[PDB]
C-alpha cells in the first residue's frame, strides 16, 4: 500500500463539528453485505472531525486501504480531519487490548510504556497518516483482564496516555496530530484527566439521551445530578471551554433499549423527512448550549453519523423495521447542526463595534477570547497594562470578570460605569439555558449572582476623574491611590467600605484626599464617600481565652462572657449598639461617610444558632450557656458556629477555685480482647461517639467485654452511658468494672485465655437507673480491664452500651508507681525491717508521691522523681 502524504489543512477553529463514523457501514468493509452503502468520504465539509469508530471490520478489509488512499486525501482536502478512535484498554494490556496484548514485546516496564506508546501512535496514526488519536475512556472500554476490571491496567493507562502525548497533541514532538480524549464519566470519576488533561487538544463528553442532557435524578433529593453544566464544571478544572465538545447520538440501526437515546426526531409518517429537521432536537439544543461561565465551547460531535438523517423509532407505538433499513446518508443533520452553531451570536468575533481602541481590543481578543460569547462568560482575568489604550469604552460588555487590572494607563482620564465591567456592581446571570430540565425538579432557580469584579488600578498618571458610587463595593483594596497623581474628582459613596480609622481602606482614601485638595477647588462635589454600608463579619479570634474565676454561689453566662462581636473586613471591631453609634459618628475631613439609615441589626452578626460544648476536667459534657461557679471546677469550653459542628470558632478555659488537670479518656480506641460481646459493636463503645446508634448493642441481654488501654496510664474515672434517649427502662442497670492485677500467666503468646481465667479485681459495682454513670477512681494503673453489664430484661434483653470512658491522665508504667507505693505502706506501718530514722526519711517520701499521684495539677515528672527517688530508698 502507498499511502499519499499530509496535504497542506487551514488551521481548525471552531465551532467545531465531530462525527464516529461506524466502520462497517463503509461500503468497502464487507463486499458481500450489499446493503451497507455509506462511504466515509462523502462527509460533507461541515465535519471538522471525522472520527474512525472501528468494530467488524476485518484485519484483511479493503476499507483501510480506501481509508488511507482515498477517504483522508479526499477528507483533508476540505478541511476535515480523519481521527483514529480506539478504547482506553488500548493503552493498559490485557483483555481485547490491541497492540498492547503482546505484553512480551511491551512489558508493563518504564521503558517498554514508552515502546508501547509509540506502538500506539504508528499503528492507529501514522500507519493510515491519519490526523489524530481518539482514547475512549467509559466503562465499555476499561481495562480487564479476564473479564474482570484492571486496577493495575487502569493505573499502566495512566502512564501510557503521557507517552503518548509527549508523541503528538500539544506537548508532543508532533503537534501536527490531535490527542484527543473523550469520555462518558465526570470528571472526578475519570481517572486519566488529572495527568492527561495537558496533552489534549480536545475532550468530548458523550451525553447522549436525556440523562446526558438534564443528568440523572436523584430520588432521595429530588434534583438533577450530574448536568450538562456540572459535568463541564468538574473539567474546567483541567481544560479551557474552547476544547469542550458535547455529543449526541443518530438512530443505530435495530437497536435495544438502553441503546435508544431520542436525540433526532422521531418518526412521523405524515412528515417521511423529520428525521432530517433539527429544530427543538436534542442535537439542536447540544450545538445551542453554552457554559454559563468561562467561554464558548468546542463544539458538537455525532455517534454513528453514517444514520444521520434517520428518524429515531417511536417510544410507545408500534414498531417502524422501515427505520432500521440501511440508506445512503446525505449528511442534512450534520450539515444544518454546523450551519446553527457557526450562525449563533455566540461565535461572532469581536470586532471594533465592541471596543474601538485596538489596543484594548488585542488585549481583550488575547486574554478574553476572540467571540462576542466569551464577554458574557469570561472568569478570569483582564490585564490592561498597554499604556497605548486611549479609550475603555466597551469594558461594560464584560459581564462576569474576577478581575480587572488597570495598570500604568497613562492616557485614561476618566472612570465610571460606562468604562467598567457590568459587574462592578451586584448583577445577576442573564443567561438563559437552552436544555430542558427536569418536570420531576421545577428547577427554575433565580438567576445565580454574579461575583463582583475585583479592581486594581495602579499608574494611571491621568486618571482625573474616579467614580465608583452606588456599586457595593467591599473594599478599596487594589488602588494604588498614590500613583493617581491627577485625581480631582472622587466619588465613592453609596459602597460598603468601611472607611474607619486605621483601616487600609482609610488610608487609600486619605491618600487620594491630598491629591485632589492640593489641585485646588475642593467643593462638596468633588470627594465625596458617605452612605457606607459595611458588611458586618463574624470575628475570626476573640478576645477571651482564659478565664479564672473564684468558687462562688452565682450563674454565668459562658456565651455572654466569651463569644460576642461584629467586624468588618478592615478588623473594625463593634461589641454593641453603644459601639456602634460612636463608629456612625466617626468623620473624614468633617463629615461622616456611615449611612445614617444602616442602624445596628442590620450590620451586626447574630449568634442564634451557636452551640456550645462545655467539658469539665472528668470529662462530663453539657451543651448548657449557664455555667454555675458554685462547685469547684476546670472547663475547657468551645462555640461552634451552625455552619460547622465539628469545628469550634472559638475555644476557652474556664477555671473555677484552683485549677484541676484536664484528664483523657485512656479508653478511646481501646483494643478489644475478650467476652462475649460482638466484636462489631464492642469496637463501637471506645470509638468516641456519645449517641453512637449504630446499633451498639452486644448480645442478648448481658454482655461482657475485656479490652486493653492502648496505652496505659493513671486511671482516676470512669463513665458509661445507656442509650441516648433513644430508649428508657431497656437501660443498663447492672454494671461491674474490672481491673487486672498485672499478672500475665506465662503465655503471653496468648493472652486471651490468660485473661478470661485470672482473678481480677472490682474496681466498681453500678446498680442504678440513670442515663449516665460517672465515677471516681481510686489511682488504678491496670492496662486489661472488663466490662459486664445488664439490663436485667428477659434472655433476648439485647443489651447496648454506646460508650464506655475509662479517665485518667497519660503517664507510661503507672502500673510500677503503684506496685512500689502499694509497699511502701507495706514496709512503713511495720517496724523495724530497716526501721531506724530511716523509718521517717521513707514516709516523708511516701506522703509526697500519694500527694503527687493524688494532686488536681497532674505532673507526670513530679510524680516519676517522687517515684524514681522512692525506689532509690529501698536497697538502703
Ligand atoms: C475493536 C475491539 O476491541 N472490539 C471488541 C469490542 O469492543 C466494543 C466495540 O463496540 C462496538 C459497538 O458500539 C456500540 O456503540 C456504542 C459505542 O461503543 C460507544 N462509543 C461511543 C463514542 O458512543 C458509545 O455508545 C454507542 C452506542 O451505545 C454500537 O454501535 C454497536 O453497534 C451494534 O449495535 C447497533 C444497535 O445498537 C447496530 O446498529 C450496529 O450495526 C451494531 O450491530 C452489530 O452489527 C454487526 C455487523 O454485522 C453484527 O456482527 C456480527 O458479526 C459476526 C461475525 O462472524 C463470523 C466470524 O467472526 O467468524 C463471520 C464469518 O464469515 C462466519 N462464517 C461463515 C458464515 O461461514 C462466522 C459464523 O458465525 C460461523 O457460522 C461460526 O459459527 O461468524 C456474525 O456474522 C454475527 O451473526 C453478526 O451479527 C452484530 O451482531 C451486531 N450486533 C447487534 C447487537 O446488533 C457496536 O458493535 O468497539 C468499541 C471501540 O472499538 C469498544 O469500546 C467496545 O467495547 O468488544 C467485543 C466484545 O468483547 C470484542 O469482540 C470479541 O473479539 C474477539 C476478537 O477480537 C480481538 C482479540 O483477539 O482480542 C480484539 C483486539 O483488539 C484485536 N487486535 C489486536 C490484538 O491487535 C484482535 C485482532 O483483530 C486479531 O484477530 C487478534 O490478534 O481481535 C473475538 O472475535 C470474540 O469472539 C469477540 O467476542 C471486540 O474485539
Ligand atoms: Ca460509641
Amino acid at each position: 500500500m502507498k499511502v499519499p502524504e499530509k496535504i497542506p489543512m487551514k488551521p481548525l477553529k471552531g465551532p467545531l463539528y465531530g462525527g464516529y463514523f461506524r466502520t462497517w457501514h463503509d461500503k468497502t468493509s464487507d463486499p458481500a453485505e450489499k446493503d451497507k452503502v455509506n462511504s466515509m468520504g462523502e462527509l460533507p465539509k461541515e465535519v471538522d472531525l471525522a472520527f474512525v469508530f472501528h468494530d467488524w471490520t476485518k484485519d484483511y478489509s479493503l476499507f483501510w486501504q480506501e481509508l488511507a488512499t482515498k477517504h483522508v486525501p479526499t477528507l483533508n482536502k476540505q478541511g476535515t480531519r480523519v481521527i483514529r478512535t480506539i478504547p482506553w484498554r488500548f493503552l493498559a494490556g490485557g483483555d481485547h487490548s490491541g497492540i498492547a496484548e503482546d505484553a512480551q514485546k511491551y512489558p508493563n516496564t518504564p521503558e517498554g510504556n514508552k515502546a508501547l506508546a509509540k506502538a500506539i501512535v504508528d499503528e492507529y496514526v501514522y500507519k493510515y497518516n491519519l490526523d489524530g488519536l481518539d482514547v475512549m475512556i467509559e466503562r465499555d472500554s476499561i481495562p480487564k483482564v479476564n473479564k474482570e476490571e484492571s486496577k493495575e491496567g487502569i493505573e499502566r493507562s495512566i502512564q501510557v496516555f503521557e507517552e503518548i502525548g509527549k508523541l503528538i497533541g500539544p506537548k508532543g514532538a508532533d503537534k501536527s496530530r490531535l490527542f484527543i480524549m473523550d469520555s462518558t464519566y465526570m470528571a472526578d470519576k475519570n481517572p486519566l484527566i488529572e495527568r492527561g488533561a495537558p496533552y489534549i487538544d480536545l475532550l468530548l463528553v458523550q451525553v447522549y439521551g436525556t440523562q446526558g442532557e438534564k443528568g440523572g435524578f436523584d430520588n432521595a433529593n429530588h434534583k438533577a445530578v450530574d448536568t450538562m453544566e456540572e459535568r463541564w464544571e468538574s473539567y474546567s478544572k483541567y481544560i479551557r471551554p474552547e476544547q469542550y465538545m458535547v455529543g449526541f447520538s443518530f438512530y443505530e440501526e435495530k437497536a435495544n433499549s438502553g441503546n435508544l437515546w431520542y436525540d433526532v426526531n422521531v418518526e412521523d409518517d405524515t412528515n417521511p423527512n423529520i428525521g432530517s429537521e433539527i429544530k427543538g432536537t436534542r442535537a439542536e439544543r447540544y450545538a445551542k448550549w453554552q457554559p454559563k461561565t468561562g467561554g464558548v465551547k468546542g463544539g458538537i460531535f455525532s455517534y454513528g453519523i453514517d444514520r444521520d438523517g434517520v428518524a429515531h423509532p417511536k417510544k410507545n407505538g408500534p414498531k417502524t423495521p422501515d427505520l432500521d433499513k440501511i440508506v445512503k446518508s446525505d449528511y442534512k443533520v450534520s450539515k444544518a447542526l454546523k450551519k446553527v452553531m457557526e450562525n449563533d451570536k455566540s461565535y461572532e468575533l469581536i470586532d471594533q463595534k465592541d471596543f474601538p481602541d485596538k489596543a484594548l481590543r488585542e488585549a481583550v481578543i488575547a486574554q478574553v477570547g476572540s467571540r462576542r460569547g466569551n464577554l458574557e462568560r469570561f472568569n478570569g482575568t483582564l490585564r490592561l497594562d498597554n499604556p497605548d489604550i486611549k479609550s475603555l469604552e466597551g469594558l461594560n460588555k464584560l459581564k462576569k470578570l474576577a478581575k480587572l487590572e488597570l495598570i500604568g494607563l497613562s492616557q485614561i482620564t476618566k472612570l465610571d460605569s460606562s468604562v467598567l465591567p457590568e459587574n462592578i456592581k451586584p448583577t445577576k446571570d442573564t443567561l438563559v439555558s437552552v436544555l430542558e430540565t427536569y418536570k420531576n425538579d421545577d428547577r427554575k432557580e433565580e438567576a445565580k449572582a454574579i461575583p463582583q469584579v475585583a479592581l486594581t488600578i495602579s499608574g494611571l498618571t491621568g486618571l482625573k476623574e474616579l467614580n465608583l458610587a452606588g456599586f457595593d463595593r467591599d473594599s478599596l483594596a487594589g488602588i494604588d491611590a498614590a500613583s493617581l497623581t491627577s485625581l480631582e474628582k472622587v466619588d465613592l459613596s453609596s459602597n460598603k467600605l468601611d472607611l474607619a480609622a486605621g483601616t487600609e481602606n482609610r488610608q487609600i482614601l486619605d491618600t487620594m484626599l491630598a491629591t485632589v485638595t492640593k489641585h485646588g477647588g475642593v467643593s462638596e462635589k468633588t470627594f465625596v464617600f458617605d452612605h457606607q454600608k459595611p458588611t458586618g463579619l463574624y470575628p475570626d479570634t476573640y478576645g477571651t481565652k482564659s478565664l479564672q474565676l473564684p468558687v462562688a454561689n452565682d450563674t454565668i453566662d459562658l456565651q455572654a462572657k466569651l463569644l460576642f462581636g461584629t467586624v468588618t473586613n478592615q478588623g473594625t471591631l463593634i461589641n454593641s449598639e453603644a459601639d456602634y453609634k460612636a463608629y456612625q459618628e466617626q468623620e473624614i475631613a468633617g463629615h461622616r461617610f456611615v449611612d445614617s439609615s444602616y442602624d445596628y441589626k442590620a450590620f451586626a452578626v447574630t449568634y442564634k444558632d451557636y452551640k456550645i460544648k462545655v467539658t469539665d476536667s472528668t470529662l462530663g459534657v453539657t451543651d448548657h450557656k449557664d455555667l454555675s461557679t458554685s462547685k469547684e471546677e476546670t472547663y475547657k469550653v468551645e462555640f461552634f458556629s451552625p455552619i460547622n459542628s465539628t469545628k469550634p470558632v472559638h475555644e476557652a478555659k474556664i477555671v473555677v477555685g484552683e485549677e484541676k488537670t484536664m484528664m483523657v479518656n485512656l479508653a478511646e480506641g481501646a483494643t478489644i480482647i475478650g467476652g462475649d460481646a460482638d466484636p462489631t459493636n464492642a469496637k463501637k463503645v471506645f470509638d468516641g461517639l456519645l449517641n453512637n446508634d449504630t446499633t451498639t448493642l452486644s448480645t442478648s441481654n448481658k454482655a461482657s467485654i475485656i479490652f486493653e488501654l492502648k496505652e496505659p496510664g493513671l486511671v482516676k474515672h470512669w463513665r458509661f452511658f445507656n442509650d441516648s434517649k433513644i430508649s428508657k427502662a431497656d437501660y443498663i442497670k447492672e454494671a461491674k468494672l474490672e481491673a487486672f492485677v498485672g499478672h500475665l500467666e506465662d503465655s503471653s503468646k496468648v493472652k486471651d485465655s490468660l485473661e478470661k481465667s485470672t482473678e481480677w479485681v472490682t474496681v466498681s459495682d453500678y446498680s442504678g437507673e440513670a442515663q449516665e454513670f460517672s465515677q471516681p477512681l481510686n489511682n488504678i494503673g491496670a492496662k486489661y480491664w472488663r466490662i459486664t453489664i445488664d439490663n436485667k430484661k428477659s434472655q433476648y434483653g439485647y443489651v447496648s452500651l454506646p460508650e464506655l470512658q475509662i479517665i485518667g491522665h497519660r503517664l507510661p508504667e503507672a502500673a510500677t508507681v503503684m506496685t512500689t507505693m502499694a509497699a511502701a505502706e507495706e514496709l512503713s506501718q511495720q517496724k523495724d525491717k530497716f526501721s531506724q530514722e530511716q523509718l521517717k526519711e521513707l514516709e516523708v517520701k511516701v506522703a509526697a508521691l500519694k500527694a503527687a499521684l493524688d494532686n488536681k495539677m497532674f505532673n507526670a515528672d513530679t510524680i516519676n522523681a517522687s517515684f524514681a527517688d522512692v525506689k532509690a530508698y529501698i536497697d538502703k
